[PDB]
Parts: structure tokens; C-alpha cells; sequence
């Protein structure tokens, strides 16, 4: 079960999805994105929402990234309700963001947060989460936190009830701010906690590391440490502050502890743990397999241009991208200045695609082997279903591959 978290067979479905590409998504500013899937090869960047009148930036189900980043630009606020994946990382610029994600947050690479930011997650992997820029941060986990690097600088972490940090190191220094609920319990390689701001502030909580590192006058309300390793203590002469309602089991009680907190210590020479580390999601193995997204879409596929599937409310194009201008040809086909006379949009290109400057509502799918570049802002991008002759032709040239996925076990 834990294998299947966030498994979703529409992942590979590309019939689900309203923006991808083969290198980049570039935003502009105050867009609005309303979406199921989207997918992108390198960095998906944001741009700063300055006057952006929707309640979010971006929804999805899903946000692949395979082989980058996603930027943020600053007041952009995203929700995804499934899984958001990066190779790269996730990278907040600008202040006042918001990333909201229901089931699973993953990157292969740093999750790095620039002051006023908060992300809330259910499960999230990454190599390295940074909350060290600026300060009123808010990172909320409610399942758990797997890492090889957590960095707490300022304020700051909340482990909801029951939920898990599974380092890695952790290392709290400055402002450095942990707050844990009922139940939760925090799993290290490394743990160092470093001056006199720097918190942990779970007082039912149980933090099991190889090696403590406490360098001031910390301040530690917590219930169990039990440390297999060696206690490193310096810089403290008190203890005040460390609070330890049942133990510090460890493997040998360091010399020259306070006297008021040498209660505190209880030595077990065998004192030992093996760390219960999530399974990988098999939805995530999948992904960054080389199958993934080529078994299902295929834009060298496209070896001659449909200009011909239209239809009331709609117009298409699947373009080989050796005419530069059928894409400018099909934006044309909107006029921004007539909002309730809208057609859908729909585009699948071997090119890249530039999205003119003038368009303001695009209700429709963009598809291309090149970049996405919106070269304007103020923008409200809603995914709207392929017509159904569209999609017919593209399984018909095995542009797309549907094929009938299910968990595996
Ligand atoms: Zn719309």
C-alpha cells in the first residue's frame, strides 16, 4: 500500500493533459493555470503575481518535471492534489508563495525556501529542504519528511500528529525553529542543534540520531533522545533550556554535562535503531524510467501537418513545425477582445510554441516538442478535453498510445 501511494494511471494517459513539453514551460506574469496533467522535460518557471486576480496560480492532479526544476516567482500560490515530481528541484523566489500537496511531494533534488513561503505536504522525498532564507516560513508535514539534508535556519517546521522526519542529517541553527505534535517521532543520522535560538519544541516527541551536536544554549522541549552514536556537547554551561521528560538513552553519556541536567542521561552501551525508511512509490519508479513519457507520446510521430480539425466551439493543429506561422495562424483564430465569442485551442507541435502577447483565456491543451513560452501575462489557461476526432488521429499515427495501465502488485 505504501508502494501505491499516489498512484495514478492517468499519469500515462496523455490525452489528461493541458501543457507539455519536451524542454521548458516558461510563464509569464499573473497567468492562471487550471489543469489535470502537466509535464515538462527541463524548468517549469513562474514569474512573479503581481496583479493576479485568481484564488491560485496553478491547480493540477499532476506536475512531472523529469529531467529540471520548478521555479517560483514570487506570490504564486500552487496546488496539486496527486503527486509533484522534479528531478532538479523546487526553488521559491520572491517571497509569499504557496505550494499545497495532498498526496506526494517528491525531488530528486533541494527544496529551498526564500522567506514568507510555506509549503503544506502529506508525504515528501527530496535530497535536501532548506528553510534557512528570510524568516515566517511554514513548512507543515502531515505524513512525513524523508531527506538526506534538512537545513532549519528560521522559522519554521510543524510535524502534524503522527506524522515522521526520516533523515539524513538535520541541522537547526540560527532562528531555527521544529514544532511537533502528538505522537510524532524524528529519525536522524546526524542531528545539531546549534546556539541559543535554535528549537525543537515537541515535547511528546521521540528523536532517535547516530550523533547529537548541541553548541549553546538551546532550546530542546521533547520527551525521548536516544542517540546510538556519540553526544557532542560545547558552549553549554547551564542546560535551562533542555527539556527531557523521560530520557537521553545513549550509547556513553559525554563528561562535563551541567549539573542540572545530568539526570537526564541514561547509559546503554547496545542502544541501537534501524530506521524504517518509506519505500520508494512505485508511481515515482515508474516515471523516472526511460519508458516515461515516450511509450505513451511520441511527437517525431509527426510527419505531416492536420490543419482540419475544427469544429464549432474549437480549432487544432498538429504541426510538424516546419511553417513558423500556423501557430501565430491558430492564436489568431481567438480575438482577446471578444471574451464570450472563445473557440478551444488545441495544439500539438514538433516545434515549440510561443504564445502571443495579446491572449488572455485559452480553454484548450498545449503540446510540443520544443518550449513552452508564454510571451505574455495576465492569463487564465483552463485545460479542456482534446475533441474526440482530434485524439482519434493521434492514436491513429500513434502520436499518443493509450494503453490500459493498472497499479502493479
Ligand atoms: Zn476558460
Amino acid at each position: 500500500l505504501p508502494y501505491l501511494l499516489a498512484w495514478d494511471s492517468n499519469i500515462f494517459d496523455f490525452t489528461t493533459y493541458g501543457l507539455f513539453s519536451s524542454d521548458k514551460i516558461i510563464f509569464n506574469n499573473n497567468i492562471t493555470v487550471t489543469t489535470r496533467n502537466m509535464y515538462s522535460s527541463s524548468d517549469i518557471t513562474l514569474r512573479s503575481d503581481n496583479n493576479r486576480p485568481g484564488d491560485y496560480t496553478i491547480k493540477a492532479d499532476n506536475i512531472i518535471v523529469k529531467n529540471g526544476s520548478f521555479i517560483f516567482g514570487g506570490n504564486n500560490k500552487v496546488v496539486v492534489n496527486n503527486l509533484m515530481y522534479t528531478k532538479n528541484g523546487i526553488t521559491f523566489n520572491g517571497n509569499n508563495n504557496r505550494l499545497e500537496s495532498n498526496s506526494l511531494l517528491f525531488s530528486d533534488g533541494t527544496i529551498s525556501l526564500s522567506g514568507k513561503d510555506e509549503i503544506v505536504a502529506n508525504a515528501l522525498f527530496c535530497d535536501t529542504l532548506d528553510i534557512r532564507n528570510g524568516s515566517s516560513n511554514l513548512v507543515t508535514i502531515n505524513e512525513f519528511a524523508y531527506f538526506n539534508k534538512l537545513n532549519i535556519w528560521t522559522d519554521k517546521m510543524v510535524l502534524k500528529s503522527n506524522s515522521k522526519l526520516f533523515g539524513g542529517d538535520i541541522e537547526i541553527r540560527n532562528d531555527g525553529i521544529l514544532s511537533a505534535d502528538v505522537g510524532t517521532v524524528v529519525y536522524a543520522n546526524n542531528l545539531d542543534i546549534i546556539g541559543s535560538s535554535a528549537t525543537i519544541d515537541a515535547p511528546d516527541t521521540v528523536l532517535y540520531c547516530n550523533n547529537l551536536k548541541i553548541d549553546g544554549e538551546v532550546k530542546l522541549n521533547v520527551k525521548k533522545i536516544v542517540c546510538s552514536g556519540t553526544i557532542t556537547i560545547s558552549n553549554l554551561n547551564s542546560g535551562t533550556n533542555i527539556r527531557v521528560s523521560d530520557k537521553i538513552e545513549c550509547r556513553s553519556i559525554p563528561q562535563n554535562i551541567p549539573s542540572g541536567i545530568r539526570n537526564l542521561f541514561v547509559q546503554n552501551p547496545n542502544v541501537n535503531f534501524q530506521i524504517p525508511y518509506p519505500t520508494i512509490p512505485a508511481i515515482i519508479e515508474e516515471i523516472k524510467k526511460n519508458t516515461f513519457p515516450t511509450n505513451w507520446i511520441r511527437l517525431d510521430n509527426i510527419v505531416e501537418d492536420k490543419k482540419d480539425i475544427n469544429g464549432a466551439n474549437y480549432y487544432s493543429l498538429v504541426s510538424t513545425g516546419q511553417n513558423s506561422n500556423d501557430i501565430n495562424e491558430i492564436f489568431n483564430k481567438n480575438k482577446p477582445n471578444n471574451p464570450h465569442s472563445n473557440v478551444q485551442i488545441f495544439v500539438i507541435t514538433k516545434s515549440g510554441i510561443n504564445v502571443p502577447p495579446d491572449q488572455n483565456h485559452l480553454d484548450g491543451v498545449l503540446i510540443a516538442n520544443g518550449s513552452l513560452q508564454f510571451n505574455g501575462g495576465n492569463l487564465n489557461i483552463e485545460y479542456v478535453r482534446m475533441p474526440q476526432p482530434l485524439i482519434d488521429y493521434l492514436l491513429s499515427k500513434n502520436i499518443i498510445k493509450i494503453e490500459n495501465v493498472q497499479p502493479p502488485v
